[PDB]
């Protein structure tokens, strides 16, 4: 009753930058050839939106933003494989084309079909499936789950389990993925380690649970908020610090907490000074820093290399190092033999149409993550 | 003969920077506890001491400088369990006190006991064991090789085998190992990856020799001096570029060639600019990067954290990452039986006295290591 056909559905339209979203009728076009229509469960505010709306992270405008979902396929173009109408899927953010240099790396993830190094904001033969009020509506990392119903390219969507809570494993596309990833895939968390956190938010808390995951003796978590610190210590930080709360330069006091630097220290905030920050506090012969953080736009970091030469790793990261496609579905299969919880990221669930709501409760520190149940 | 006595012998004293050394006689005062007089034998002029006398690595003047080298042990003092009097040892710029958290890591090597991040110029003590003309002259690196004879502490000097030829495994105590290393242990070099190896000096060639050993599959060498390609090719490169041998920033001409960019990458220069450069030319979702040189001291560089958030592993080391008073008769024993080569960095051989002359040889490019004798 709707395949083939140009569906009529409400979207959240970002028209320009620093302005709240519009909720307003979209034009979303039938899928084409390797193309996925889904129809949205679930999704998430993640922070990454927001950078797109303060001009941290720069897309072309219009956008549908979005990327942290699981919906049910409404339909499938033609050649599409590893889905099926009716199927669970999760948007991928970050592509796997299985095919190219990245993709068949064993231990790589950034697969290069991906529209963030130099956003398109459209699908991969470069048009975009939407329209609102006659003009075309760019993309967002060939995802836009900020829409009832969108639109990806195959290599940007991965089939979940049939019996799955779509308003918790939507985490799995991002924010859980991202924080635990980088704590047991990228930085490779030993145990009986000393960790260092800087961020406590969805990413943040992601990153705590995957160094206790990975036995971590001690996980200090740092945060400007202190209301914070609660979530943090319930899912496994062992200390919590407020770098307001010290005379002295952050660093320094970690490495006083961690007798000499911690072992695996993480920015999961998007700041530059943190990121130097968390890069000194780490051992300076044998610890290693991962930024999960986005900086702000065209934008550099001043940072002593010889902070390096004495055997620091200094790594980055986009969606925990988890190659997307292989890995989505095994998280969403390890989340119900209760490997790991999900629930302690959801602060808040809210209608679609109070959308705005949930963004301002992020903007504010009051949340964590927000789902939008459709 | 001389054992617990004053010595007098020739050292080239730094007395101020940019300036040539000066062959004075010094009294070399005798061993104290856990202290260890050595004969020096040859010692390998490195890029580091002219750092010294440039103003680049910033340490205590007067100064006795040199680090590599491989000399006899005239007497030790009370305590030393060891070395014995007359033993071939290497001093160890890097000690290995073997109980501080870095030493007793699995990975880390850089001692907390050293005298880099903190230079003193001093022994463990506090104290010199240099006087000349009525003065304490200070240490280098708890070395101070550029002296017929020398006071190390005992965790800063390594017994090598007893048939060793001592002028050219001194190159262990520094040049050879440091760069075979930061490609065999620190970057960790796979089986036919690509490798970009920026500055082709002594250090240079041993990182390729390191990944020539590893099993690179293509190994470019880059420097700005064509004269140093011919060696460079004959240890394993496979290409050599001229970054003044292109219009284009020296990185995009090595993502080309590597289709996308090098699996490894080192800077082995000590150049900020070259730092980001050389991290900037490995693959952007897998890409390592090793500095191992040196860079202008407390000078700070300016790089883009987006290159890290894509995947992008970055990282120093100090000595190739060897635990010095293990690693050093390991590898001179690797040596003894043929496991790698020394000749092709020995360019050129002087005496002692001609050290003014042997630095001149590397200020004009014209060397790779001359090796003074003692
Ligand atoms: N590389 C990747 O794959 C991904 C990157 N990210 C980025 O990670 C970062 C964190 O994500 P979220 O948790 O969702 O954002 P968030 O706003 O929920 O959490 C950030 C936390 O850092 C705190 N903070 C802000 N400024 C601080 C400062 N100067 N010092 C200490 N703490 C400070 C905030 O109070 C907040 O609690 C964002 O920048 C996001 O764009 C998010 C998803 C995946
Ligand atoms: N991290 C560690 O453990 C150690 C660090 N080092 C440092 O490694 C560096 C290299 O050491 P050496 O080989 O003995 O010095 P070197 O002078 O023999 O080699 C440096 C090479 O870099 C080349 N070069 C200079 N500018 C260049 C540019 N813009 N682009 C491309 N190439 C350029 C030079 O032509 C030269 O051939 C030094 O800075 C040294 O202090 C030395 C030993 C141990
Ligand atoms: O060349 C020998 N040692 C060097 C190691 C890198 C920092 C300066 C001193
Ligand atoms: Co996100
Ligand atoms: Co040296
Ligand atoms: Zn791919
Ligand atoms: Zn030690």
């Amino acid at each position: 009753s709707t395949a083939g056909k140009v569906i009529k559905c409400k979207a959240a339209v970002l028209w320009e930058e620093k302005k709240p979203f519009s909720i307003e009728e979209v034009e979303v076009a039938p899928p084409k050839a390797h193309e996925v229509r889904i129809k949205m469960v679930a999704t998430g505010i993640c922070r990454t939106d927001d950078h797109v709306v303060s001009g941290t992270l720069v897309t072309p405008l219009p956008v549908i933003a979005g990327h942290e979902a699981a919906g049910i396929v409404e339909s499938i173009g033609e050649g599409v494989t590893t889905v099926r109408p009716g199927d669970k899927v999760i948007p991928l953010f970050t592509p796997q084309c299985g095919k190219c240099r990245v993709c068949k790396h064993p231990e790589g993830n950034f697969c290069l079909k991906n529209d963030l190094s130099m956003p398109r904001g459209t699908m991969q033969d470069g048009t975009s499936r939407f329209t609102c009020r006659g003009k075309p509506i760019h993309h967002f990392l060939g995802t836009s789950t900020f829409s009832q119903y969108t639109v990806v390219d195959e290599i940007s969507v991965a089939k979940i389990d049939a019996a799955s809570p779509l308003e918790k494993v939507c985490l799995i596309g991002c924010g859980f993925s991202t924080g635990y990833g980088s704590a047991v895939k990228v930085a490779k968390v030993t145990q009986g380690s000393t960790c260092a956190v800087f961020g406590l938010g969805g990413v943040g808390l992601s990153v705590i649970m995957g160094c206790k995951a990975a036995g971590a003796a001690r996980i200090i978590g740092v945060d400007i908020n202190k209301d914070k610190f609660a979530k943090a210590k319930e899912v496994g930080a062992t200390e919590c610090v407020n770098p307001q709360d010290y005379k002295k330069p952050i660093q320094e006091v970690l490495t006083e907490m961690s007798n000499g630097g911690v072992d695996f220290s993480f920015e999961v905030i998007g700041r530059l000074d943190t990121m130097v920050t968390a890069l000194s506090c780490c051992q300076e012969a044998y610890g290693v820093s991962v930024i999960v953080g986005v900086p702000p736009d065209s934008q550099n970091l001043s940072m002593n290399p010889m902070l390096l030469l004495s055997g620091r790793t200094w790594k980055g990261a986009i969606f925990g190092g988890f190659k997307s496609k292989d890995s989505v579905p095994k998280l969403v299969a390890d989340f119900m033999a209760k490997k790991f919880a999900l629930d302690p990221l959801i602060t808040h669930v809210l209608p679609f149409e109070k959308i705005n709501e949930g963004f301002d409760l992020l903007r504010s520190g009051e949340s964590i993550r927000t789902i939008l149940t459709f």
